[PDB]
């Protein structure tokens, strides 16, 4: 047993708040923003060995990222952003920080009861994203 173990498994988005905001402060577009407001994503968190995997597959959008923790990597988010992103763990919170054009948002991660709760921050906009066990 290891570093995310309580991570570990398939996902669905079933709740969110303040999304549009938080996209709108990240720099997405009308279309993008409503479409992809839309989308209910399965999260998809794996490990093997140092390597954590995450993929988020919706009808929107399908990405994955690969990382080990506190390595900077490249990333192309959902709404194209190129970003430099680093993610470590922080007493049991999956912190994600991406850095691009001298902006800076960052993504928690959390095991809250059975659910996995994400807060999307970007400046004063915070949004919380509810996911459940698929
Ligand atoms: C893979 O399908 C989706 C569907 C919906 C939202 C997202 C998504 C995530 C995510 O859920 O990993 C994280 C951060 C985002 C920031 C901006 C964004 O603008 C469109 C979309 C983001 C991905
Ligand atoms: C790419 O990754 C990082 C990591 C840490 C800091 C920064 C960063 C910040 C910031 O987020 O505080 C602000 C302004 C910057 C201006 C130039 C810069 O050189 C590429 C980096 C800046 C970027």
């Amino acid at each position: 047993s290891h570093m995310c173990d309580a991570f570990v498994g398939t996902w669905k988005l079933v709740s969110s708040e303040n999304f549009d905001d938080y996209m709108k402060e990240v720099g997405v577009g009308f279309a993008t923003r409503k479409v992809a407001g839309m989308a209910k994503p399965n999260m998809i968190i794996s490990v093997n060995g140092d390597v954590i995997t995450i993929k988020s597959e919706s009808t929107f959008k399908n990405t994955e990222i690969s990382f080990i923790l506190g390595q900077e990597f490249d990333e192309v988010t959902a709404d194209d952003r190129k970003v430099k992103s680093t993610i470590t763990l922080d007493g049991g919170v999956l912190v994600h920080v991406q850095k691009w054009d001298g902006k800076s948002t960052t993504i928690k991660r959390k095991r809250e009861d059975d659910k996995l709760v994400v807060e999307c921050v970007m400046k004063g906009v915070t949004s919380t994203r509810v996911y459940e066990r698929a």
